[PDB]
């Protein structure tokens, strides 16, 4: 019943770029500083992931747009949006380095597969567990990624790391999760929508605490940015076929102009 919402931003602006799916159709509102607008990008899908990367100062954003089993890569590259080489469901994509490297996770029928691209094509990765839905994080320490995946099936959420030496199981405590990270130690913030209400759990380097954000909301995406040491937080909260956007700037959640 819900819009599935992606999200994603870039700079010190900073930009944003919202990608919804209703009724089968994925468009996009964007935000350059001043107001938003209805963005190029439309296609059909009926589920939705995004990531983005920069090299230098352009932008790079690919977007997943997923209907019955089959995923739809779509590629910004400064140049309109064409068809990438990737190859019902739902998915959360992250992205790293300048080459990049891609992941791609889709939770179908259960399961949680993982699709990585490295530069030289597209391959299924070591990632392999159950869940029906999934959103994922990742950040870098220097060169060395690392990666959280949250597979959730009913209310029982599992967060998954990766860090240079197989999968193990993390200490995070069908609903839907979105997550985003900062630093190098890193922060962790993961939302969750259930029965109707998103709420919100954040690690610290030092255990899984609540934190304070709690609106209402089927369906969440999130993203985030840094200004110098301080985060910027914006979350998308969907009822019916309506997005409303929540953000932290270091002292409680104000409402955003998103519509
Ligand atoms: C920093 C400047 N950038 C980045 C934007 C850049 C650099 C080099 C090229 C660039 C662009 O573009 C091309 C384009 C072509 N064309 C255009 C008609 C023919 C295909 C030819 C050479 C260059 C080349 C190129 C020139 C000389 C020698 C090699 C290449 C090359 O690597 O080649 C790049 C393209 O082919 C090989 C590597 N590659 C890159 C991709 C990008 O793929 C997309 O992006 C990925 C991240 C994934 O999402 C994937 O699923 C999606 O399809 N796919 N294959
Ligand atoms: C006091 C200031 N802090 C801030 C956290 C701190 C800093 C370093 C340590 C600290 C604590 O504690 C230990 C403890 C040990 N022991 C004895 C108790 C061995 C059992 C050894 C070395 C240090 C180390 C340590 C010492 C020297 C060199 C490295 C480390 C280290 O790697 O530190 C790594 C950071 O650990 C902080 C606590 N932590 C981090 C995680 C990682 O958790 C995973 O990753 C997270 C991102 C989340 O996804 C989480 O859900 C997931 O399970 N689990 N516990
Ligand atoms: C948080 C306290 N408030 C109340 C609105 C506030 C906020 C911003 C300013 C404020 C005061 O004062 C100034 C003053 C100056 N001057 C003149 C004296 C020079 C020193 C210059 C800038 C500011 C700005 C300013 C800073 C950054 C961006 C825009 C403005 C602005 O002038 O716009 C006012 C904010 O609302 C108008 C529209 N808007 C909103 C935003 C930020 O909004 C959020 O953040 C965005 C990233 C998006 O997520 C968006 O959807 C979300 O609503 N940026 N523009």
């Amino acid at each position: 019943s819900s819009v599935q919402t992606a999200a994603t931003s870039w700079g010190t602006v900073p930009s944003i770029a919202v990608y919804t799916a209703n009724n089968g159709k994925i468009t996009e509102r964007c935000w350059d500083g001043k107001g938003w607008y209805t963005g190029a990008f439309n296609e059909p899908g009926d589920n939705v992931s995004v990531t983005s990367w920069l090299v230098g100062s352009a932008i790079h954003i690919r977007v997943y747009a997923s209907t019955g089993t089959t995923t739809t890569e779509w590629c910004w590259d400064g140049n309109g949006w064409t068809k990438g080489a990737y190859t019902g469901d739902q998915t959360a994509a992250t992205s790293w380095g300048t080459v990049p490297s891609i992941a791609v996770y889709t939770a179908n029928n259960g399961k949680i597969t993982e699709r990585c691209w490295d530069g030289k094509g597209w391959y299924t990765g070591a990632f392999n567990e159950p869940g029906d839905n999934v959103s994922v994080t990742s950040w870098l320490v220097g060169s060395a990624i690392h990666i959280r995946v949250y597979a959730s099936t009913g209310t029982t959420t599992t967060e998954w790391c990766w860090d240079g030496n197989g999968w193990t199981k993390g200490a995070y405590t069908g609903d839907q999760t979105a997550a985003t990270s900062w630093g190098t130690v890193p922060s962790i913030a993961v939302y969750t929508a259930n029965n109707g209400k998103i709420t919100e759990r954040c690690w610290d380097g030092k255990g899984w605490y609540t934190g304070a954000f709690n609106e209402p909301g089927d369906n969440v995406s999130v993203t985030s940015w840094l200004v110098g040491s301080a985060i910027h937080i914006r979350v998308y909260a969907s009822t019916g076929t309506t997005t409303t956007e929540w953000c932290w700037d270091g002292n409680g959640w104000t409402k955003g102009a998103y519509t």
